Order: C-alpha cells, then structure tokens, then sequence
C-alpha cells in the first residue's frame, strides 16, 4: 500500500489509544510514544504495536503518517522531524472521523440527544447480536479488538472540524437549535453534512424540530422522518409513563404496530427511542431485539438522569442531574423539565464551569438561569483558571436578581446542600443538580442524607 | 434506491451519468423531447427511454437526476418533488460517480482540462482506459466500451461548482490558485477543504511554483509531491528546449533516473501540464515509455489555447492562437503565456465579449485586460440570448479603451468577414489571437483556410 505505518505522539492520550486499536485491525502497521507507560501502552502492545517512552526525533522512522493528540507540541522532536521530512501530520480527531471510511458507518447528529441516542443504537444493535464499535466524547467503545464489526456508530458534533469530512452510510438529524450561540449558517451546516452521504444512503430526520422539517426539502437524499407529528414516518403513539418508565408504540412503514418500553423518562427519551428504531428497521434487526435493547437501556451518566425521589413534609421532591455547563444544554434540560412536568415547580442547582466560560457566555447565562422557579448558584469552578472580575456566580445572582422575576441564592463550593436546600423545598418541586466541577458529587449525596 | 430517472436525459452531460450508473449496475430511465442515437445508445445499455415529459414517466423512480436546463415545473419533477422523490442536480450526481471509482480530480485556476486530458492520453498509452470529464461531459478511448468501464475516473475539479467539496478523489492535483480579475482567504480554505477531502492515504500534487500553492502547503496534511520549475520541487523540469511547436525537457523524480520527454504543445504552462501527469503516472506505477508516448502523441484540447499554425503574409508569418476564454481572469491568464512564450512578438487580438450582463458586470476588468494587446479587434458582443444593456457592449468598450491614450480599438461586427479587416494590419512574426465563445469559435477554421493567407 502507499502508507503502511502509523506513528501516533502521545499514544496513550485518552482517545488516541483506540484509534490506534482500530487500524492495527485494519492491517496497519502502528507506533506510538509517550512520556509514560501505562496499561493503555501494554495493552497495545500485545496487539502489536511499538511502543516507545519518551519522545525523540527516532521514534518516527519509516512513519508514513503521523497522528498527534491535542496535548503534543510541534516542537515534539518526532513532529518536527516528520515535518522536516515532509510527513504528512494529521489530527488525533481527523483520523478518528476517517476510520468510517472503512465500516457502516452511522453517525449521529444534532444539538441535542445526540449521546443517549448513538448509546441506544450501540444497545439495541448488541441485543441482535452485532457489537457494535461506538464513539462518544471521542471514546472509542464495543461492549475483542476495536473495529471488528462492520458497524461503526458516532456522535457527529457539527462544531468538530472534521464534521463535514465525515463520510457515513446513514446520518441522524436530532434537532438543530441555534439558541444561546447565524441560524442560517447552521441550518446550511447540517444541509451540507447530510450531502455527504452517499445518493443510496440514509438520513433520519425529527420532523418534530421545525428546523429540521424546514431543511427537509433541501436533502436530496433517501429520508425517513420520525418525531410524534402526525405526518411522521415512523411516529410514536400511545405513549404512557409508569414511574421510570415509558410505555408507548411505534407505527413503521409496511410494518404492524410494535409496543415497547424504555426504562427512563421523558419525552426525549421517546424521540431518543424511536432515532434508533429507524436505524434498527432499516438495518434488519429483529422486532424481539428492539424491544430488548431499549427495555434494558440504563442510561447515560449524568445525561439528565433521574435519581428518584426525595421524601419531604407532604410527599416528595423528583431529583434529577444533568452534567451540561452551556447555556444552550441547560435551556434544552429545563425545557425537557418544563415540557414533562409542566405543573411541577423547578429548583436548580447550578454551577458555572470555568470563568473564561462564564465571561464569554454571560448574558446567555443570565438568561437561561433566569428560568428556574428557584435558583441557587453555587461559587465557580475554576478548572484551574484565575477569577474574572463581574464574571462569576455573585454577578450572576446580581444580573438576575436586577430582572425582578427571580431572586437567586448564592453558595459557596465547601457549603453542605442538603441543609441549605431543604428548607427550601415543597411537596410536587423538582430539584436539577446542574453543572459538571463539584455538582457531580451533590445527587448521590442528596439521595443518601438523613434529611430526606 | 435500485432506478434512478433522468429528466432530460439526452443532454450532452447527462447521458454520460445515466451511462456509468447502468455499468454501475443501478436500474436507469430517462426521458427527452426527441430520439437520437444519444437515447439510442443508452437503450443498448439497458437504459428505458421515454419521449416526451409527462409526470407519469417518473413513477417509480428511487431517485431523479435533473438537468440543468430542466426546472421545477417539468411535469416529471413536479411529480417526484410532490411524493418526496429526493431531485438531484447533474452536477451533483456527476461528483458523486468518483466515490465508485479511483478518482483523479485536476483543480486550480488555469490548465485543469489540459492537464485533466494529458493524464487520460498517458493512461491510455499505459493500457489503461480511464473515463475522463471535460466541461461536464464524460469521455473514454475507443465508442465500443461503456462509460465508467475502467477503474479510473479522472475529472476536472471546478471550485466555484457547488459539488467541488463534496468530491472524493484518491488524488487531487492544484494547478495554480489565483484570485485575480475578480474574499481571497475564503478562496484559499475552500482548497485547504477540497485537499482534505482525500483520505489519509490519498495523494496531494501541488505546483509549488504557484506563489498560493506553496503557501498552503503546510496545511495539507496529506502526502503531497510537489512539481515545478523550481529548484524545491520533488518532480522538476530541466533543460527545456523548443523546437517549433515542440518542447523537449528533462524531468527529474524522487529515486529515479533523469527522464527526457517532449511534448507537442508549446509554452512553458505545458510543461507544468506535463509534470502534473508525470506524477500521477509515476505514483500509479505507469512505464516511462507509456510517459513519454502519451506526452509526445499530445494534440491539445479543442480551443484550450490551441496553435492552429500559420498564416503567410507579405516577409513570413503570423502565429494563429484560438481560445474560448470568455471572462477577464482568462483571457488575462493567455495574454501572459503569449508574453512569457514569446516576449518578443506583437499581439494582435480578436476579442468577442459574451453576454451583455457579464459585460456590464466586469466592464472595468475588460478594459484593463483587452487593452493589454498591442492590436485590439473588438467584436461586438455575442448575446446569448440576451437583451441589449446600454453602455455594455462593444463600442462602448472601445470608447473607454480608447479615451486612455494608449490603445486605439478596431470595432467590427459579427457578420462582418475578418480575413479582409485584418490582413492589411498584419505584419511578419505578429500572433493572432482568436480570444472568445460565441461567434469567435468559427473564425480561425475559416482564416487558415482563407485565399488570403494561403
Ligand atoms: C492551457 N493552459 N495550461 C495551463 N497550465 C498551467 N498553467 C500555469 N500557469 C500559467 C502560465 C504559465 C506560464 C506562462 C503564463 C501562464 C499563465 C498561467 O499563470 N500553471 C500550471 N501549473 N500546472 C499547470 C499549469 C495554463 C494554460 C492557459 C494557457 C490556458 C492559461
Ligand atoms: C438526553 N436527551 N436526549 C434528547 N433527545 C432529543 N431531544 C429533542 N429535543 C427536545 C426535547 C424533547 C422533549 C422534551 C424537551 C425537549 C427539549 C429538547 O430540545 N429532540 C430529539 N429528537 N431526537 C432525540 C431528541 C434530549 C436530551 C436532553 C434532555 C439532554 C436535552
């Protein structure tokens, strides 16, 4: 072949590794270094890669091509030597979109439920027997060596340079929401990503979106809609909730009626559900592996997962917790909230990622906070960085409470939750744990303490 | 998607598609206004023709392909548009042919459908017979095979065509990217785009004799070889050398003997044609003897600066150039390979502008360029269909050239006979340049046929 060795620097970066495990199945000759060894190294080792700590000019001899994470320097003596000598240098995400070059590939996209639903094709496809490779948050997954299946299921994340160089079979179309970030520019975005299937592929749409049911025309490519609407293609009916889970059935072109239940709530979950029943029809999954894989479905940690119930004076308080720190993902989670339990008063827990973060989206942030019932925002986490003067959680709580709707609640990152929060609380809220930093810690404490 | 409907399928760039999609081995139908042995030979394909547009000719269709002439209320389109048939243009359906093939798209701004035939030519010398695209119309050596029959499919990379990023190519040549007679960042990314459209093992063949070539270089983080005259290029000329309308050099290659070619074509931009091929046929493994009787046996392409030889007047003569560049940045791009080639010979040109809006649109780019010539003979313009605009034709342009001093523009018109008009102005050891489409096309045919010049 033209290339046949593949030298990764900084092999045992956290998605490196198991791109370099796909292309040893593929065939390809692999090396990679690194400052450390670790069990990642030994274990790509015995599948037959070199290994090299440390890092110098040498170790990327008779490299064809070059794949670097994030974390590598271009000063990195095995860079410049391969820059030196005219070999090429790709990046650790472009490599990992051009592996779909070479398996089904089925990308999943949109602003929102992209996780839940690449996690719920990779479930129902192992339930038929497939085992699936499966990428999320630049993981590489399969339940044996990466990439042995045909089928490779991905989160497609339109703001990754390598979207629009992504070369699927089939590609999901979740939503397109362009709130707290042109409109135009995104809907062309998705437009233009869709082109890149093949005129055989496949691209499956929620006609429930109206950004989504607007671009329709535009695909010129084989479609399939899904969502509630009446006009669906494949649409769900019926839908009831049992405590966690959720009843409902799903009409498919040429197919009788099909119940089946999901074991986590909400209407996103349905839509989430019924993303992968098309996926699932069209590939030829059985009716009996559908019903299984999204029965047994435990969810995605932290991807609005409901913790239960908290017992208070006169019944209980639904704990739910989300990891999102943008404002666009918190707006999607109290809108999912909203559109669920529309009686139900909301209590969020919120804090803010980063300062840089907080500065640059801050006037979105005002915004989205702005639609809790009750609001108490926790300190910053700095994730390293120093404060930002007016770009913090005491600002915040000033920007909002100058609207006259809400009057937020400020606390510090060592204060203890449960005391300050429950007092607070009344029979029918629902309580959002909100925030990655120290918010990650809160619900399982919640749900463990004496007070509830 | 088994059956794929062409609306207009007797279209000079659609029956071409319908072709490759049957060898492909998709059902295909197509309808047109009129029979031919076009429609015919699409039959002997296995094509299901019908004549004449009715919606009904449309059903059951997976997929439509539309030609460009065609638009949404054909009947047949209307009807797939109703029942959510997915409506794909032509030009769209003919990128997507190279996903199916190994795929060699020639890009930059000049010398792309030269050096998109001279690859063609060098790989029929080596026995293969690829299908290659000029102008959207899709060619093979020797009527008998079928389009897309071979595993080679090379193809003209135009990067203001809106399929340009979606191409897929295993290589992918940059001739050259110049922005001028016409946002220049954009440009540049839109090629950075195009080259990363190759896969990781695909191959760059970049002209680093081009100032923005060499400067994206850094960027393409593919396997590149560079070609040029310049001293760092991996496959390089040397030791060129005219003989009439022959050129002879020596190219040098990455862990090989120096190679002595010549080609038929005069004019260093050949030269740089003829190393864009030399690397791809030496990366696709192509004997050097197959190189250089593919280069040697090269005529050119039809009105891509064409030398259609000589005409006699009084004390020797007049070196005859025919080109159908219609837009400044071309005709620009030809009067400096007239200057580089032969600095030393007055240029005589004949221009026609096509169309009235375009020569309104860019009027102020015509006057600089024509007036680049040392002899101007504006034709009037060729309107294509189009109403008159006042203050953008001819005349007008010969009034804004001559008020500068320095030109003085002969007008004439598009019935008039040239070979009369222009003998009395030539002189031994000019070049005349027929610059245009429209009427332009016929007229250097009739003047090296032309008592006049006998
Ligand atoms: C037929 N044909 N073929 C071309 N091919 C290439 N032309 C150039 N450049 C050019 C050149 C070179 C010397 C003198 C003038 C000019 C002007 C232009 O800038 N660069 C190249 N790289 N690879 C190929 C190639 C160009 C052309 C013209 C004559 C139709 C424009
Ligand atoms: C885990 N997860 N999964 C999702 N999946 C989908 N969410 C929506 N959209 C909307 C929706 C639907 C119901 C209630 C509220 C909202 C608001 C959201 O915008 N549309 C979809 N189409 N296909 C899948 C899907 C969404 C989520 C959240 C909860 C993290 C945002």
């Amino acid at each position: 072949r033209r290339i046949r060795r593949i030298h990764f620097v900084g092999i045992g970066g956290a998605g490196m590794c198991g791109i370099a495990e796909v292309l040893l199945n593929l065939g390809y000759e692999v090396s990679g270094s690194d400052l450390k060894a670790s069990a990642v190294t030994e274990r790509l080792e015995k599948f037959g890669a070199q290994i090299f700590i440390g890092h110098q000019a040498e170790n990327a001899d008779g490299a064809d091509v070059l794949v670097v994470s994030s974390a590598i320097n271009r000063a990195n003596p095995e860079v410049a030597s391969a820059l030196e000598r005219r070999i090429p240098v790709v990046p650790r995400a472009e490599m990992l979109a051009e592996l779909m070059r070479y398996r089904h590939g089925i990308a999943v996209a949109g602003t929102h439920g992209k996780t839940t639903t690449t996690s719920l094709i990779a479930s129902v496809f192992a339930a038929g027997g497939l085992d699936p490779t499966f990428v999320i948050g630049g993981r590489l997954n399969a339940a044996a060596q990466l990439g042995a299946s045909r089928y490779l299921v991905a989160e497609a994340d339109e703001s990754d340079a390598s979207f629009l160089h992504l070369q699927p079979m089939v590609a999901v179309v979740t939503n397109i929401d362009a709130d707290h970030m042109d409109f135009n520019k995104l809907k062309k975005t998705f437009v233009e990503f869709l082109h890149n299937l093949p005129f055989y592929g496949l691209a499956v749409m929620c006609v429930d979106d109206p950004v989504v049911r607007e671009i329709l025309p535009q695909i010129a490519r084989p479609t399939v809609t899904y969502g509630l609407s009446e006009d669906a293609d494949v649409r769900a009916i019926n839908i009831r909730q049992e405590g966690m889970r959720t009843w409902f059935t799903v009409l498919r072109p040429e197919r009788e009626p099909l119940d089946v239940s999901v074991n986590m709530p909400g209407l996103h979950n349905v839509l989430n559900s019924l993303a992968t029943i098309v996926i699932a029809t069209d590939e030829g999954i059985s009716d009996e592996a559908i019903v299984q894989g999204l029965s047994g479905f435990q969810g995605v940690g932290r991807r609005f997962q409901v913790y239960g119930e908290l017992q208070v004076e006169g019944g209980s308080v639904m704990l739910v917790d989300d990891y999102g720190h943008h404002p666009r993902e918190v707006a999607a989670v109290i809108k999912a909230i909203r559109g669920g339990w529309p009686e139900r008063r909301l209590v969020m827990v919120y804090q803010p990622h980063r300062y840089t973060r907080t500065r640059d989206l801050y006037e979105d942030f005002v915004q989205v906070l702005g639609e809790a019932n009750v609001l108490l925002l926790m300190e910053v986490y700095p994730a390293g960085e120093e404060p930002i003067p007016g770009a913090d959680s005491r600002q915040l709580c000033h920007s909002i409470r100058q609207r006259g709707q809400l009057d937020p609640i400020y606390f510090e990152r060592d204060a203890d939750l449960a005391p300050l929060v429950k007092p607070l609380l009344r029979a029918g809220d629902i309580l959002l744990c909100q925030g990655a930093g120290d918010v990650g810690g809160l619900a399982p404490q919640l749900i463990k303490n004496p007070l509830f």
